[PDB]
């Protein structure tokens, strides 16, 4: 039975260069704009994306959302030897899809896929996957998880001061618990960046926090 995932996946397979990130990207691209929709951060919000790795040149990234991998091939392909990227996707049949675009994209050796819900794998990351703390967090999973599981991380111990998080979708269809928030409080330096939809002639926009610390106890 044919899904929409398994047909990007075949387009990639057909057009695009295996070992040639590059072309995969374009292939998706390609896909979603000329053939068929499908939730895809798109070029525009991936050149956004681009310059964060390359400002930060995270070597631990954590993704909540891989679906079927655009994004995961758009952060490893910038990743650099020895570096990590750990991408989460509770749907089995897309988590499959994802190894599947990765092992294509000659990516596959960078990447770990984990399949299962955010707020039960985040915990079992220092135990099971030897993190210590992460470099960069990309959220484009479930809307009304970026808070709740943002606040995980923390407690957990895998934010330190100089980690990234950078949010999609914060305005469209919105995260608006989750901007309040960390725009708020002190232990995040927030900065917006505006990206048109390329489907919807809507304006959306990635967050990027920057964690500072937890916050300090009231003193004497
Ligand atoms: C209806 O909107 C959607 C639907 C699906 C998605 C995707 C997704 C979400 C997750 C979740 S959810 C959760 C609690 N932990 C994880 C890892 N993995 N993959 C991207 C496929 C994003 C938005
Ligand atoms: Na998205
Ligand atoms: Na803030």
């Amino acid at each position: 039975g044919d899904t929409k995932e398994q047909r990007i996946l075949r387009y990639v397979q057909q057009n695009a260069k295996p070992g040639d990130p590059q072309s995969v990207l374009e292939a998706i691209d390609t896909y979603c704009t000329q053939k068929e929709w499908a939730m895809n951060v798109g070029d525009a919000k991936g050149q956004i994306m681009d310059a964060v790795i390359r400002e930060y040149s995270p070597s631990l990234v954590l993704e909540l959302g891989a679906y079927c991998g655009y994004s995961a091939v758009r952060m490893a392909r910038l990743l650099q030897p020895g570096a990590r990227l750990l991408t989460m996707e509770i749907n089995p049949d897309c988590a499959a899809i994802t190894q599947q675009m990765l092992n294509f994209a000659g990516l596959q050796d960078k990447v770990t896929i984990l399949n299962g819900a955010s707020q039960d794998l985040i915990p079992q990351l220092k135990k099971k996957y030897d993190v210590d703390t992460l470099d960069m967090v990309f959220l484009d999973h479930w809307k009304d998880r970026y808070l709740p599981d943002t606040l995980l991380l923390e407690e957990c111990g895998l934010l330190r001061k100089g980690t990234v998080l950078l949010a999609d979708n914060v305005i469209v269809p919105g995260t608006p618990d989750f901007l309040a928030y960390v725009r708020g409080s002190s232990s995040f330096e927030c900065t917006h960046y505006s990206s048109y939809l390329e489907y919807m002639k809507v304006v959306d926009g990635l967050e990027k926090a920057i964690y500072q610390g937890p916050s300090s106890p009231d003193k004497s």
